[PDB]
């Protein structure tokens, strides 16, 4: 559960003290000095003479155009957290301002705790300076290695979705979400503005969006900064916000005059937020206007105004590095030396090199710190889900009526299971879906919870299962759902989210980024505890898009997921639910797991059930298993072909083809691969099937016919070094489809039962079976003409039931 | 060039006639009847008795929740185009309202022209009804097979970007962009609202956004419909629009009263647009507020109000199909019969079954029609680029100083070439980039054009190369850039767009969709003429992300591009520019091509040049070629290894390793693969290298060491059936990186020169070369410790120049 920390939502009821703002100004100066020492210096952190070009880095990498503004905001937020005792997580949208975050971690004392070799003295300062963006050092962005970070910020557009996710079901947590003005042009964040219509001020926390409007992107100005102030305020008010505006640094006003002004504006905003929270305890049915801060400052605000006669401060020329070579001229080194001395570090550091005590007296202590806040490290919060007994949801008719029974929909079983998980776990488990929960048949959870909706209600003929609080969030944006769930998991909670297969590509970037958060975490960051897994139910898949057609058919999610399987990280799982029982086993395993991205590919269509629960779990631990009840060959020597399958429709076609093969006396084996990554190379993947086990499943000399859900490229690229891999003949999706009957969909991809039987016959003896092969091939065309003439699939195809049903 | 059609931007200066609105109402009724006959009927289109359940489709697929609103808007737009003679292309954002578009194509006469077997009589109406969403029929969405369509609309969020792209450099074209209210929640379209700050009213056309606010998504209401009207107008005004609002169908007002009211509102909006256009001829430096229409209607507006006691009209229950089974009960069939008779088709069709003449008298004729407009079929507009002589831009120093000369940046050559293409082709070629044109070194085009920017200007110390008109558009959104370019090509123009490699994933969906527009076009749609290719310069690639690090390294674009290579469509090209000359040849070939997606992967870093222009073109036509100047073995028999490469950094490492191999007497071959898809299976890909050519390039028995830009999975999945494929040892990206020196980046991926030399030595004789292998392995660690100690890469690595430089 999310803990209550400090004294939440308290008003100051006093002026901001002068001593605190003294401390805030000194903090800002020292944070800018650290952020510059990191970029430029490799030695001599405190500029003991001789300070020469020997002390400067050979290759200057990093960013400065956002760092002083971030340091300003972070120092003021630190004063605020010390004063109010607020439970606060900062989300840094422009993550390229990494030196700001590392300077915070260093100054609040958490960096030395996490990394003991970076001491708080001259040698520790030298190591801290050298390690930024260095061989064998720390990254340039706001990284998982950086304490106090739940968001990398490298790939832009997801500060707001992550903020609204982090506050969900989390009522005491305050999140200032700093948003770059260039990042605000990206598609994800524009729609992430509208997510205050999906949170409740009573049951969820408060997100304060700080638009960091410094006017410029890389080498280009931002649209928001160059439209009129009337337009900007009108725009933010049309999205349910009260815009506040702060402008600074565009004239010669004294720094204290700026710190004081920001203190009054900040306390005004805090009082509006506290009023909203206090009102929500009585009335939470009508939405408030949350304050949001527009923070207009010059880009690179403390750097030299002009360098080489080019406007540097207040321009895009300060984005990455002013003084691109302070190492190769004497004039640029003098500019750099003057820039470092303009902060007066001589008074901010003591003799031994530690930041002076009066510079950090205004700082929060203990669990209130940014790097120490448990919501930033959501693995220490996390507790296991309390799971219902799986046998309660098993489809038992397979156990007595025989394999292949029924016309059930696989995802309804997961719906019931997830409903009871929600029942056992309220306020820790949440279901997201881009308008598609009821189309993936996960609506059984409406028996115990509602869709959280905080826009207007109009009627009850149209607004069923909607409520101002709920455990089902549903907005038509995959970016929103994925950012919500990722921030939900990163804070310590659990969740599933469902989607159409073809639109998972919309978040290929986001998944990639999350994998990079996991790949980095499992490799080099032990102090970050495991978080829950990102569970993605992929349904309404390529083979059954009757209503939509070719635009909704693209199973390429498997390929993008296969690219993140390296160095024994195991941060990826791709599971194929052949039926409801296998889906139960997969979902149980996935809900128990940690630090992974689990894509469970299950169909919503009426499909037969093949396994019992014990059989499903037994197939699960191996990933691939032989179906002894479907095989006609007792041992590996007898079979004239191995028929392997991965996916519900490929499984159905393999089984129907096996029925026809039985009538011709063909001895074959039947294999089902539930988990794709078990087929990976044994030396590469230590949790994949060993080579002996793989050869036992697939006969070394005998041909293997493989029917696969996605593109066959993904199977062939995975088994390349496996034994008997030359004989594998993968049949997968082949970018051929439309709106048409279900048999046609598999016909045009050469994955129907007739084509599979003909493929197996050709693997054995093309000459002996020539007449039967011809008969099958002309039957495919007759059965297509049947669907054209009559509008539905052939009775031979529709009515087929497996021979193993009693 | 974009043609001027009709009489653009003319005011009516008269009331809308009563006869025209009579026609508009009759059109709306007949369009609704056709849109229902398509979904529900397979026979008896005009309901001659006996009209029985025999006449209804077995499987009812399709959508209705948006179709009557679309028919309303389209009929009114048709009256408008007939009256004003406007050059108009409609972009249908909710593309699942396909029956509306097909009903338009049928009613304006273009459908019979394109498809002669769908006549305009009873049999033709029966075929038109049966073919919708049928085996062997037409798709459900607004498809390339549908005349008058440039946008599929299946995957949501790109109606607005496509509209603003279609009007760019196109001053007489009017685009009403119909936007679904659910689609408006998606991330892409939220930022596509802000694209009126990137178009000029003088040089570009006018986009009118029609928000089709029917209140509901699939099974969920929309955020925009449930916020206050004040908020909605404030929101649209903060984005530079004047909101107009129309509300209809929510009471018992007469249909004519609605058509009249809409006529008046539409002419008011048109007069504001015409005022904007006339003002722009004198003043185009200050941005106007373009009108946008908010079209509030009930979802499924003419369907039965209640079915099964559930609110159907004005609800989300009417999204796909009311009466999910009008075939399986008699009551539902009676509901359907009453629904069809409520339009009074008895007076809309004549005896022979044609739509009556007075129903379509108000319709536009000739080139003004939606299905006949040349901007919808942008292949008939298209003309070839006038290309500068390639030899003008060749890097000639390779020809005299020897291969491997220099430290040039490859993309600057493309910058100059593209600059001269822009010079020869203004107002037909355009450069897009998500804030990254100057970071990919394409800024040479600023010598002949400017960045188009129509927000505010503040200074000239920061606003260089910006102008209210230009051929370089640059917004920080990959969705925006890709939609702009796709609508630019679909209208008949040409373009390039550049991006970081890691963020191309942001548009994996969009590329997929465009490939589906091309796969469908090259297979079954001959009447659609070829459009220019989508040219994507992928730069700032994985191997040289010094400033950014792990968050900016993901070369997975190659994998998603490989999934669209089927059935000899050739709609995909993946090219690796090994140096500037190869880049010139690739870019020339790509600019000449049609109906393709060409990803050109080129580095912006200082890299050596290896080929002359003639050599580069000679490598180009084959895709892969042997470097005879780098090989030490004269024939295929002598070589003890083949070193193949694809990519500038892999090429550099192969060449440096070849230098070390030369010192040990190893006989080897050197191969460079410029085009990835030539390595594909010969039987699958008729334009790939034949099997004999492939075996000639790669020795059958000899091991092949392959250094590859992207993940090795993509190489292994492509050569699976090729000869000698067992001996291939692909070395690619392995998700291991950070901010560090360039040698470290290739060190941690086992793709550096030392590791490649050791790999080749192990392929030959591990025992004989054991000491040398050990020496190489410990040198890698020494050269990494050098970078850690000193901050830059080893002199042995940095200073290395190929031995072939004179
Ligand atoms: C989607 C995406 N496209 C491009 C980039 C490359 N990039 C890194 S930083 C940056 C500019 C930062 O813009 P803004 O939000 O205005 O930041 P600030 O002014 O704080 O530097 C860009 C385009 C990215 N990180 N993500
Ligand atoms: C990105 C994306 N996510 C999901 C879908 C699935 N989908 C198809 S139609 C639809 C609802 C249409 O919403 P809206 O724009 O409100 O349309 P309308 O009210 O006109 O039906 C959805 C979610 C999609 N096409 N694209
Ligand atoms: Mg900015
Ligand atoms: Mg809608």
């Amino acid at each position: 559960t999310s803990p209550v920390i400090g004294t939440p939502w308290k008003k100051l009821n006093a002026p901001v003290s002068e001593e605190a703002l003294e401390g805030v100004d000194k903090y800002w100066r020292v944070a800018n000095y650290l952020s510059i020492g990191q970029i430029y210096l490799r030695s001599n952190p405190l500029m003991k003479e001789p300070f020469t070009r020997e002390d400067v880095k050979h290759r200057l990498v990093g960013h400065w155009g956002t760092t002083p503004g971030l340091n300003f905001l972070i120092g003021h937020i630190n004063r605020f957290i010390a004063d109010h005792g607020q439970n606060t997580v900062i989300i840094m949208g422009p993550g390229h301002g990494g030196p700001a975050g590392t300077s915070q971690s260093y100054l609040d004392g958490t960096y030395t705790e996490t990394f003991p070799k970076i001491t708080k003295d001259e040698a520790g300062l030298q190591k801290f300076f050298r390690q930024f963006s260095y061989p064998g050092g720390i990254p340039s962005h706001f990284a998982p290695e950086t304490p106090g970070s739940i968001h990398e910020g490298g790939e832009l557009g997801y500060a707001l979705s992550h903020a609204y996710g982090a506050i969900m079901d989390n009522p005491s947590l305050f999140v200032p979400a700093i948003v770059g003005d260039g990042e605000a042009e990206t598609g994800p964040l524009a729609t992430g503005w509208q997510s205050n219509k999906l949170v409740n001020p009573r049951t969820d926390g408060i997100v304060l969006p700080i638009l960091h409007l410094n006017g410029y992107k890389i080498a280009n100005p931002t649209i928001l900064s160059r439209i009129s102030d009337e337009e900007l305020h009108e725009f933010f008010h049309g999205m349910g916000y009260e815009p506040y505006e702060f402008v600074a640094g565009f004239d010669d006003e004294d720094h204290m005059s700026i710190h004081r002004r920001f203190a009054e504006l900040w306390e005004t905003i805090w009082d509006e937020i506290c009023d909203i929270k206090a009102t929500a305890q009585t009335d939470n049915v009508h939405r408030p206007f949350y304050p949001m801060l527009i923070f207009r400052t010059p880009k690179g605000w403390t750097c030299p105004k002009y360098i080489d006669g080019k406007k540097t401060e207040g321009s895009w020329r300060s984005h990455q590095v002013p003084l691109a070579s302070a190492r190769d001229t004497e004039a640029h080194f003098e500019v750099l030396k003057n820039w470092l001395e303009s902060y007066k570090p001589e008074e901010l550091f003591d003799a031994n090199g530690a930041v002076k005590d009066d510079v950090l007296a205004f700082m929060p202590k203990g669990e209130l710190r940014i790097g120490a806040n448990p919501n930033a490290n959501g693995g220490v919060i996390r507790n296991d889900l309390k799971l219902p007994n799986l046998e309660d949801y098993e489809v038992k008719e397979v156990a007595e009526y025989g394999h292949g029974w029924g016309q059930l929909e696989a995802t309804r079983t997961l719906g019931a299971y997830t409903r009871d998980i929600i029942k056992n776990n309220p306020r820790d488990f949440r279901i997201f879906g881009p308008d598609e929960t009821a189309s993936n048949r996960l609506q059984a959870s409406y028996e115990v919870t509602n869709k959280q909706w905080d826009a207007g209600y109009i009627s009850d003929e149209v607004d069923e299962h909607m409520h101002v609080s709920g455990q089902v969030v549903e907005q038509l944006s995959e970016h929103q759902m994925e950012g919500f769930l990722e921030a939900y998991l990163l804070t310590g909670r659990h969740g599933i989210w469902s989607s159409y297969e073809s639109f998972v590509h919309v978040i290929d970037s986001m998944l990639n980024q999350h994998a990079k958060w996991l790949e980095a975490t499992v490799r080099e960051i032990p102090w970050r505890k495991p978080i829950a897994s990102m569970n993605l139910l992929v349904s309404s898949h390529v083979w059954r898009q009757d209503h939509n057609g070719f635009s909704h058919q693209d199973p390429g999610v498997t390929s993008v997921l296969l690219n993140k399987c390296f160095h024994n990280d195991h941060v990826i799982g791709i599971y194929f639910a052949t039926d409801a029982n296998m889906l139960l086993a997969i979902a149980e395993k996935c809900y128990k797991s940690t630090n992974k991205i689990n894509a469970i590919i299950a169909g919503k269509q009426p499909a037969a059930t093949w396994l019992t629960l014990d059989e499903a779990r037994a197939e699960l631990e191996k990933g691939a298993a032989a179906w002894d009840w479907a095989s006609t060959a007792k041992n590996n020597d007898e079979a004239e072909v191995v028929l392997a399958a991965a996916g519900d429709v490929p499984t159905q076609e393999i089984m129907a083809a096996s029925d026809k093969l039985k009538e011709l006396g063909v001895k074959f084996k039947v294999v089902n691969v539930a988990d794709l990554l078990s087929l990976q190379s044994a030396k590469e993947n230590d949790e994949a099937l060993t080579d002996e086990e793989f050869a036992d499943i697939f006969t070394a000399d005998k041909p293997v016919l493989f029917a696969y859900h996605s593109y066959a490229h993904d199977v062939r690229g995975l088994i390349y070094d496996r034994p008997n891999h030359d004989n594998f003949n993968v049949h997968g999706y082949e970018e051929e489809g439309s709106t048409t009957t279900p048999y046609d969909m598999v016909r045009v991809n050469r994955i129907d039962r007739y084509e599979l039987t003909a493929e197996a016959l050709r693997m054995i003896d093309a000459d002996k079976y020539a007449d039967k092969i011809d008969e099958l091939e002309k039957f495919r065309d007759e059965a297509f003409q049947f669907a054209v003439d009559n509008g539905y699939d052939h009775p031979d195809y529709t009515d087929w039931v497996y021979s193993g049903v009693n």
